[PDB]
């Protein structure tokens, strides 16, 4: 028997609903999340990482002069410093006091560092929705599958054939790009490769780290040698990792909405507590009973003992039942009104169970579901001690769920008192207006 | 559970109350006291014999 529904994405509170089958009765069926993975589709762009700089033994030509050609090295540079004149601890390295040449290279490099310390710039695209799912029905204990949210990819959970269907929004943390940095994930619009500036995050940009194709963007300049010293001083840019890496802020990690936790293998968004999910059960047809089979409960009266609207099961309930055969009896709340802890009760051939219920209802009052039965619970509910709670609610606040019965009362009187006051006037206007017409007939 | 009240101040006369915590049953509490003592600060003028 295939049951249809909604159930909030709400990790680690369970959807509960009874499977009413005709001519069978009811049979209890709880869906919890276990967690819920947005997996977007994402392409690295490239990595960035610190710069080094590497800079080779300069040509000293003595007597002579050399000309700077061009080479295929990131950020290559080369300047020919003429007339000096180097020492070393031999002495005056050349003859010539002026004929003389300093040839000086460099180029930008990946640091050893970029093995480990880099950062990974990914575009990301929509992709696949995944989530945990725990489910029980009837007599069957929990059971567990990963699933897909698509909504067309059915799932063998214990022999019942779950579909669960896309998210009722398509909201998801990342933007179209997000630099991976360590464990962190940040939302940042890098510059694409081929344009990143000197100081920025972009300056040092690779496909891959292993790539033999590094764009370097620094200001690498070749500055003269000091006189007399063998050296090839330059001048360069501060690396804009580093800059980045003190200035990066606050991580996805940390602001990320609705309590997304982020992962990163693969990268996704776990326990997103976003719209809800439309879902399909097929429940075993060995798992309903006949009516005639199952015990029939009559008589029922609910008292509630104690109520209070706090975030766990502050209820307290006592029901009085007669019952025939004596057996097991689910028991539900399809009203949303309470949540109810117990999933069922065995039941004798006369007497009263509890049960325990969760509601932000000042006045709760809401149908409960005996198995083939149904019964009324009334009551009053006092505020909660506790200011702050380390849990999320098992209850869902409505619109009236805070209107106490005074609150109705005094609604009642505004709205009856200014309804029926103009309707006073309007017929006494209408009485005068006929009055008049039978003055003049 | 704290439970705050107001007792009488008054030497073996016990003040009893229930301590009502939700979803809990009540606890029986019953404070006494058994003396009272106003100790208040003096100061030494003279000795007088
Ligand atoms: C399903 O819920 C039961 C509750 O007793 C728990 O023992 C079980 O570990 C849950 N399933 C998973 C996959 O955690």
């Amino acid at each position: 028997y295939e049951h249809t529904a909604v159930m909030p994405n709400k990790v680690g509170i369970p959807y509960k609903a009874l499977v009413e089958r005709p001519g069978y009765a009811p049979v209890h069926l709880q869906i919890q999340l276990v967690n819920t993975r947005i997996i977007p589709s994402t392409n690295l762009e490239y990595i960035t990482c610190k710069y080094k700089t590497k800079v080779p033994s300069p040509v000293v030509k003595c007597c002579g002069a050399t000309q700077c050609t061009s080479k295929p090295h990131p950020d290559y540079q080369c300047q020919v410093f003429s007339g000096v004149y180097p020492f070393m601890y031999g002495g005056a390295y050349c003859f010539c006091d002026t004929e003389n040449t300093q040839m000086s290279e460099a180029y930008v490099e990946r640091s050893e560092e970029c093995s480990i310390d880099h950062a990974k710039a990914y575009k990301v695209h929509t992709g696949t929705v995944q989530a945990m799912v725990n489910i029980t029905y009837g007599s069957v204990s929990w059971r567990s599958a990963d699933v897909y949210v698509n909504g067309e990819t059915p799932a063998k959970i214990g022999d019942a054939k779950l579909i669960i269907g896309p998210l009722s929004s398509a909201w998801s943390p990342f933007d179209n790009k997000v630099v991976v940095y360590g464990h962190e994930v940040y939302n940042y619009d890098f510059p694409e490769y081929g344009t990143g500036k000197a100081g920025s995050f972009g300056d040092l940009q690779s496909r891959t780290s292993t790539s033999n194709d590094l764009y370097a963007n620094t200001n690498l300049k070749l500055q003269r040698p000091q006189a007399g010293i063998v050296h090839t001083p330059f001048t360069q840019v501060p690396s804009g990792f580093e800059r980045w890496k003190k200035d990066k802020g606050a991580p996805l990690n940390d602001v990320a909405p609705f309590g997304c936790s982020i992962a990163l293998e693969p990268l996704r968004a776990e326990n997103c507590a976003v719209g809800s999910i439309p879902i399909s059960i097929d429940i075993p047809d060995a798992a309903f009973t006949r009516i005639s089979e199952t015990p029939t409960v009559s008589d029922l009266e609910c008292k509630i003992t104690e109520c209070t609207y706090a975030f766990d099961f502050g209820g307290i309930a006592t029901v009085a039942y007669k019952s025939s055969k004596a057996g097991n009896c689910p028991i539900h709340s399809p009203s949303g009104v309470a949540v109810i802890k117990e999933n069922d009760v065995t039941l004798a051939e006369s007497g009263s169970f509890t049960f325990h219920f969760s509601t932000a209802n000042i006045h709760p009052a809401f149908k409960l579901q005996v198995c083939t039965s149904a019964v009324t619970c009334k009551g009053d509910c006092k505020p909660p001690k506790d200011h702050i709670v380390d849990y999320a609610a098992q209850h869902t606040e409505s619109f009236t769920s805070a209107i106490s019965a005074t609150a109705w009362s005094w609604i009642k009187v505004l709205v009856g008192g200014t309804s029926a006051f103009i309707v006073l006037g309007l017929i006494a206007t209408a009485v005068v207006a006929l009055v008049l017409f039978f003055h003049r007939h």
